[PDB]
């Protein structure tokens, strides 16, 4: 029950002489799980339906820099906008929301949040996000 | 649109990233494999190996020749060979060599000319009868005779 | 439908077909370039060259190791190495080596297992701690410990 | 005024285990001139319109084994069915017809007819087709 590795081609600008515009392919190999996970994180950042009563878990201006799956860990690389001052209850909902959403992909059991391609102590908040973590690890990461 | 035969392939090389002797770990190092360069490189290697002994064709480069590097700059194939490629040749044999390399390499659409180098440097000639000081295509061969 | 990354490319090698010393002539000799084999071969060569000195990663194979041949039989990559690949290694280092080769090679969709050979022959182990007597994939590594 | 080199893929049978049928690509590189020339020779073999008064130049059962362009020579490889007993006038029309048709491709100035991948003395007839020839060479090849 999956998509598996996907052969995709990206066309970038391969023009040098500027007389004739030309595009060249760059092939990439990704498993469906990264594409799906990436879509999910992007969906969380977009926020809940305005027709509902739910509240967002990440700032609207947050940008997903990259998403990668190393073994059973989802490396979620966010921009600086994700770091804001939050209450311990709100920050805990954010981390539980990301985990509950991402762990829907069976291959993923833990998440490792990074900011600007670098490791960070916390998004909010009172939670330590220095290393990878799963649902079980949340209460133990309070500071 | 570019007519590259295979095009770039963005992949990873997994090397040893171990710290804790308890858990072996591998980390990626990116490699942008340029398909036309790997294909071209394979073709030149194939020419150096020579024709099948089961056929009647003759070699175009010495067997001990070694391909130092192969790179594609725009539409030019920089074929960097070792010193063994430079030997005494007749004008008819040397012309077949240059035409053979061109005919083989120009199969890669992105390539229209070749620039042969020896030991990462420029050379006047392989055999003695043709000037390979600058890049050249099929059309340029008769004009390079010396 | 097959998911070969590059697939076969049917081309020609132009060698010297001259008879009349007056007219230099080149004749074709066909070459079926198997793209996945040339890519795989390039990747293994890249692993042997080692990681960038500008990084922190460590090599997985000795630098003097030489790739004798690389072939793809069905979904198995036959990686034929020279005697230099066999050295004394710790079980953690040897495991990283095998996982690194697999992780690198299995990027080519057509490959699911690797069969390492030394000097065109079968071998029990590279480092001493793992059995590489038969073909193996990622899943099979823990079961091959000796 | 041409088509130039054309990157084409042929899908053949790459199944071995017979459980899952699989096709694999074989890439080929041909210039438009060979494809066009090949089409023209195939059109000549099919013959003239039945609604006209023209007669065929090659037997209907003739099969084109291969068509290749070496420099300015069109190597037209036909099957054994092309060799039949012909009058010198009919055979001359055949050779002139093939040449007039093929030389429409500017890159071609001569033709080299082969039968079953091998060299042949004549198709009909009184004409020597042992080597490559153009329009000018026809009268000189009578035997
Ligand atoms: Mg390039
Ligand atoms: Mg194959």
């Amino acid at each position: 029950d999956l998509i598996g590795d996907i052969d995709l081609s990206l066309y970038f600008d391969g023009t040098k002489d500027e007389q004739n515009p030309k595009i060249e392919q760059q092939e990439i190999l990704v498993d469906g799980d990264e594409i799906l996970g990436q879509y999910l994180i992007q969906a969380l950042i977009q926020g809940p339906s305005q027709k509902g009563s739910l509240a967002p878990i990440l700032p609207k201006d947050t940008k997903l820099l990259s998403f990668d799956i190393k073994d059973d860990i989802a490396i979620i690389n966010l921009s600086k906008e994700a770091i804001v001052n939050m209450s311990a209850t709100k920050e805990q909902a954010t981390l539980e929301g990301i985990i509950a959403t991402i762990t829907q992909i069976p291959s993923i059991n833990k998440i490792n949040i990074l900011v600007d391609n670098q490791m960070v102590d916390s998004l909010g908040g009172n939670f330590d996000i220095s290393k990878p973590f799963g649902k079980e690890d949340i209460p133990n990461l309070k500071i």
